């Protein structure tokens, strides 16, 4: 897999955002994770976490997996990095997202994220509290 450039257009929520990629506005859905909706418990916290992680970053990058690059709703499916740190993993590590939606062929970073989830759970953080 490889990282490609992007810029932030707008925050949406814990696991979706509007980015500019190859010069076009797209909504991205983070691969392999599920944040609560804003109206659910820890939804606001997830949305804030994701929002801040991209606002604070100097360099946003997207990394597509081996499979489908857009979902049925037109959302780009990616791993997203903020100054080299994966947002998808950071959310899981903090108990603000569960590992989820692990479809065959776009699952390269599954076991990295599952390791993060296990540490979140042990620490009883957020969703695991
Ligand atoms: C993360 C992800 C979601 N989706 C689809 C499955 C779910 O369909 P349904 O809407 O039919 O439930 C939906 C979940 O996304 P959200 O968690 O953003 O709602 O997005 C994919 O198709 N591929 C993916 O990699
Ligand atoms: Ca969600």
């Amino acid at each position: 897999l490889h990282k490609e450039p992007a810029t932030l257009i707008k925050a949406i929520d814990g696991d979706t955002e509007k980015l500019m990629y190859k010069g076009q506005p797209m909504t991205f859905r983070l691969l392999l994770v599920d944040t609560p909706e804003f109206n659910e418990k820890y939804g606001p916290e997830a949305s804030a976490f994701t929002k801040k992680m991209h606002e604070n970053a100097k360099k946003i990058e997207v990394e597509f997996d081996k499979g489908q690059r857009t979902d049925k709703y037109g959302r780009g499916l990616a791993y997203i990095y903020a100054d080299g740190k994966m947002v998808n993993e950071a959310l899981v590590r903090q108990g603000l997202a569960k590992v989820a939606y692990v479809y065959k062929g776009n699952n390269t970073h599954e076991q990295l994220l599952r390791k993060a989830e296990a540490q979140a759970k042990k620490e009883k953080l957020n969703i695991w509290s």
